[PDB]
DNA sequence: TGAT
């Protein structure tokens, strides 16, 4: 067992350092917790350890590093066979344990690994941005620790002491924030079989409501608007969990959590969304909350299908377009651009599904008379 | 809390 392997933690050392409030000062150290595993998974490691450094002055000290190090020489003293790692690490790897992981993990094919970070590291920065990048092209599944983590971490890694683990304040909040941030860093492009079938702007049929929303930025540069490369990816709705949202959160509003978490200047911005569903009067509302305290951006909502909440949601459109949000039907330049931009197309293009454009006239001229009521 |  994990606790015959390693020295658990103590609780407040778990806790400080793996709060995941993505803005956390003043952690000096690095906390890294893994297990080594056979191909099959289920069974019992074949080893855990729990690795620290401090951040500064170098990196070869680093968690990332101490872990190289000792599983090498744990491999020469074990039976060679395919492994899977898993690494819990409370700050995501700087640019050189990166680069040295991706290295490792690119000349050694029996090693998968899977990094869960509980928060991104310097994730504003290009340098880090692209050393993530490396390392997940080198086959480094990367994922944000959610509650499922950090509980599974505090049973196997923490002097627990039987008691359960307990969530800190906003952790639901705070994965939402981090994974779509990650996303975007990644550059994880859309499933193509998804986009299209929330995309069909064809009356719905499914049982399902979920929201897929693609989201780009522009900046104003002599009275031009040019492309900001920064803020771009797609996101969707969070289904209720009373380990997460317990109301669900929906695709709208994890979108606005974005905005004031990308920092912009005081510059004019023009946001553009691309959302499967057109957003319930609930999400409108905080859209038009957003827009009266945010004047240096300009709102642009295009919509695939227009959503009927039974509720207000005709009110809620109207009140959005007046607060100066542009509101639109998605036609067929949009739904090219959204396949060209966000999804893995593996190079295909754009193939039209039937009646797209007679759907979107027909939701147009409805949208239209919503906004004229 | 934008974080030697
Ligand atoms: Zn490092
Ligand atoms: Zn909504």
């Amino acid at each position: 067992q994990i606790r015959n392997m390693v020295e658990p933690m103590d609780p407040r050392t778990f806790v400080s350092n793996f709060n995941n409030r993505p803005i956390l000062s003043g952690l000096d150290t690095v906390w890294l917790c893994c297990e080594v595993k056979t191909k099959d998974p289920s069974g019992p490691p074949l080893d855990a350890k729990i690795f620290q450094g401090k951040v500064y002055p170098k990196a070869k000290y680093h968690p990332e590093m101490r872990f190289l190090r000792w599983f090498h020489k744990w491999r020469q003293l074990h039976h060679d066979q395919e492994y899977k790692v898993t690494w819990y690490v409370s700050w995501s790897p700087c640019t050189r344990c990166a680069n040295s992981v991706a290295t490792f993990l690119a000349k050694d094919p029996k090693v998968t690994l899977t990094i869960f970070v509980a928060r991104l590291y310097y994730f504003w920065k290009p340098d880090y941005q692209q050393a993530l990048r490396i390392l997940a092209e080198a086959g480094a599944t990367m994922k944000i620790m959610n509650y499922n983590e950090f509980q599974d971490c505090w049973n196997k890694f923490v002097d627990g002491r039987g008691k359960p683990f307990k969530p800190w304040n906003n952790l639901p909040k705070h994965y939402t924030l981090l994974q779509a941030t990650l996303g975007e860093l990644l550059r994880h492009l859309m499933d193509p079989g998804t986009f299209t079938s929330n995309f069909n702007n064809k009356p719905w049929v499914s049982g399902q409501h979920e929201t897929y929303l693609c989201y780009k930025v522009e900046r104003l540069h002599n009275d031009t608007w040019v492309p900001l490369n920064q803020h771009r990816g797609f996101l969707r709705n969070q289904a209720p969990n009373i380990h997460g949202f317990p109301k669900g959160r929906h695709a709208a509003l994890c979108f606005l959590d974005l905005i004031p978490f990308w920092k912009l200047d005081g510059q004019q911005y023009r946001v553009t969304c691309f959302t499967s569903w057109s957003p319930c009067f609930s999400c409108a509302q905080e859209m038009a909350k957003f827009i009266s305290n945010n004047e240096h951006v300009s709102l642009c909502i295009f919509a695939a299908r227009i959503y009927d909440d039974q509720g207000r949601y005709q009110e809620g459109l109207r009140t959005l377009h007046r607060d100066g949000a542009k509101i639109a039907m998605m036609n067929y330049s949009e739904f090219e651009y959204c396949w060209d931009t966000f999804v893995d197309r593996q190079g295909r293009p754009f193939q039209p599904w039937d009646g797209l454009d007679e759907h979107s006239q027909a939701l147009s001229g409805r949208l239209r008379a919503i906004l004229q009521n």
